């Protein structure tokens, strides 16, 4: 009842060819709404180096360890700018190259749906049609045999040889759709077959654009990613306490020159 | 020249070092709070997403593997949301407690004002500099009142002058004297003040020396690639959508859903009842 096959069940896969379009709209929107978020995170990161950029500077901290602590707030900005680009791929990248297929691929007509929708529909209704009256045909038919049969029930007259017309109508209209089914079957299994042939161009391109946006994702693949690091660290191993200690002596405490007094005249 | 070091008062900046020191615990903290919030926020907005792309795509349209692939990348982002949680938590369990818990055993407020270990040193610089306060206001006294003497000679053009000439000698000579004592005790005065300095200077190395160490601990929390981790979800992601089948996918809905379905196909059937 639920069949493929029933009249009108062909419908599922026409659907279907809607829903790509959809899908299409689907996937850009999640791509927009992950860069809003990867733009949130490079921006609170700057927006945090710069406060403490500043707080550091402003700030008794002095020497390699103000510069140390200082090279945080490069991570920060470093980091924020390889998010800023994963934002800058997903959408230059990504979500064009989304659109760019769904708008070359769905036709929006007059009206009124996609072209592609009309060719599929028009197909399963050409496809199903003779089919489809013989169908209703051979329904009418069997009643008439369950009309005649039953009949027999009380009258048990023009009641043998009502059976023996209503019976063999049924039974011919039987033998009819016998001989139109494999037609109904070949035709079915073309629209359906360029249907399929339809959404495998969609679904191999989507394979392909999931892994470009794996790629744009990945920061950890990247050398610069692995780099701030390497790079945040070496200068934190630069820091000398000894060195600050030589270097507030001179220009703070016992280091500094001092004129001794001496004699004065005038 | 005046603002030296070894003029009087200005051991001053040595002492405020030593506050500063608390203060700049404090000014690490909040950056490493800050910076934690932000990790977090970036982790709530990963979670959130992920939460809302995993409904919309079970509740849309789309099957099989595809599907499959699709929502694996709402897996990364849970793990990548997991990620900078654990960032937030080593900045906040392990390196904001560690330097509060270092100024805490290194400050000690006390109940009217102050650190025990400013004044330790406020104290250590004013006792050492006390006797070389009073000699230089002595010095000051003296070469003021010899410049009388001299200048009150000079303004005139037996003889009248008798007295400007010598009186100049009374003071100059105690001028002289004061000038010799000063010399005479400099060194005391440097050795004294050199060593408060000295314990000033180990203080603040602790300090630089702990200073260093959290940063380091910090950047290791801070480090995703410290982590096989962060290259596991990416691996597992690409893995999880190579595994994709287009042809298997389109195989699924035929049987599912189009021709490969089951049918009963008319047959005849009798009265029965
Ligand atoms: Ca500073
Ligand atoms: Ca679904």
């Amino acid at each position: 009842t639920d069949s493929f096959w029933e009249v009108g069940n062909y419908k599922r896969t026409v659907k279907r060819i809607d829903d790509g379009h959809r899908l299409c709209n689907d996937l850009m929107n999640c791509v927009q709404e992950r860069a809003k978020i990867e733009k949130a995170y490079g921006q609170q990161l700057t927006d945090w180096a710069k406060r403490w950029r500043q707080l550091i500077e402003k700030g008794p901290q002095y020497g390699s360890l103000e510069r140390a602590w200082g090279a945080i707030m490069t991570e920060a900005d470093k980091v924020s700018e390889l998010h800023q680009e994963v934002k800058n791929n997903l959408l230059n990248e990504d979500l064009e190259k989304v659109k760019n297929w769904q708008k070359d691929a769905y036709h929006k007509q007059i009206m009124g749906g996609f072209k592609e929708t009309k060719e599929a529909e028009d197909g399963f209704r050409k496809a199903q049609k003779p089919w489809a009256k013989k169908m209703k045909e051979l329904e009418a038919a069997k009643k008439a045999y369950h009309l005649a049969c039953k009949e027999e029930k009380l009258a048990m007259d023009k009641c043998k040889q009502d059976v023996q017309k209503t019976q063999e109508k049924y039974e011919k209209v039987l033998e009819d759709v016998g001989k139109t089914t494999p037609q109904y079957m070949e035709n079915m299994e073309q629209v359906f077959e360029q249907c399929q042939q339809f959404e495998e161009k969609r679904l191999v391109f989507l394979k392909e654009v999931l892994l470009d946006i794996k790629r744009h994702l990945n920061l950890a693949e990247n050398s610069s990613y692995i780099h701030v690091y390497r790079e945040l660290e070496q200068a934190i191993r630069g820091a000398d306490a000894q060195e600050d200690l030589r270097w507030f002596r001179s220009t703070s405490g016992p280091g500094m020159p001092m004129n001794w007094p001496q004699f004065e005249e005038w």
